[PDB]
């Protein structure tokens, strides 16, 4: 896939965020860090063990939006040009999904990121993410979830 | 400003590079307990961060307060590759990075403990430029 100056698009070739990810499609990797498909596949992993405390609603879809976020999925063109979470993946997540270890412990995470639920996690702010519906080709939507009782909108 | 030898701590002995030599500042009486209770003190707040970044956090300012020493009789201290820094700051610790360095840089000056902060990601060398100039965090290998 396309390579550049700040980084190039491959293939997934790690097991954690196998099912989620478009099989053949090509996702970012950041080479402002060494060695960067080591290095995201070693933080998914320990964030996927941090998963095993939320509730079972919200731990498959935050396992998507991370693997999501943390490899982009790379749209077309001669340039590595990573493509974000869309708004509405972000915030379904964030308000529906995991609004209890989300949405609702926002304003209480003086008490430690750590002892907040879900805001340690390398997570989006959905407020600087595009809109799927300003461009629905720009940014990556909520892809099927896994569940083997739900938020309604 | 300082010698180079083993680190003789407690603290980061599986954090350091293995087999080198570390740099200690000879600005203090007693470099090698100095510098020990500089990453004590850290650890006050390590503690508190989530182990996402505990890990990276730590090799960052093990090696960081320890830096590794070039090769040679008279050796000089490297700095931290840019990359490494990066990951450390805004992969692995990119929520809690600078919240746990406010708070590590506040207690230390509160203390009136003499220390250098953590440096700039952007003014390090690359790893890619030459790869014995500057550490490569063990953590991440
Ligand atoms: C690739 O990694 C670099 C370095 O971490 C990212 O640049 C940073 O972006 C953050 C936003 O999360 C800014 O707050 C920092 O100021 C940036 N740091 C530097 C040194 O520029 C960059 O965003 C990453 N690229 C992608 C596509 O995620
Ligand atoms: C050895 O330690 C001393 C004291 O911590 C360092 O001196 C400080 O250097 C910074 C440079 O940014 C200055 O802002 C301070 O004014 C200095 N402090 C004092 C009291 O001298 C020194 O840089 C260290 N040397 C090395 C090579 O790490």
């Amino acid at each position: 896939g396309p390579r550049g100056s700040k980084g190039y698009c491959a293939q997934y070739r790690g097991e954690v965020c196998d099912a989620v990810l478009v099989k053949d499609s090509l996702v970012f990797f950041n080479t402002s860090y060494p060695d960067p498909e080591e290095a995201q596949e070693l933080l998914i992993h320990t964030a996927w063990n941090e998963l095993k405390a939320v509730s079972p609603l919200c731990r498959p879809a935050a396992e998507a939006l991370l693997c999501n976020h943390l490899f982009q999925e790379c749209s077309p063109g001669v340039l590595p040009t990573p493509m974000p979470i869309c708004r509405e993946y972000c915030l379904a997540v964030k308000e529906l999904f995991c609004a209890k270890e989300w949405l609702a412990m926002e304003g209480k995470t003086h008490r430690g990121l750590y002892r907040s639920g879900m805001h340690f996690l390398p997570v989006p702010e959905c407020s600087k993410l595009p809109s799927m519906h300003q461009d629905p080709t720009a940014c990556t939507r909520l892809p099927y979830l896994d569940y083997k009782t739900f938020p309604s909108i």
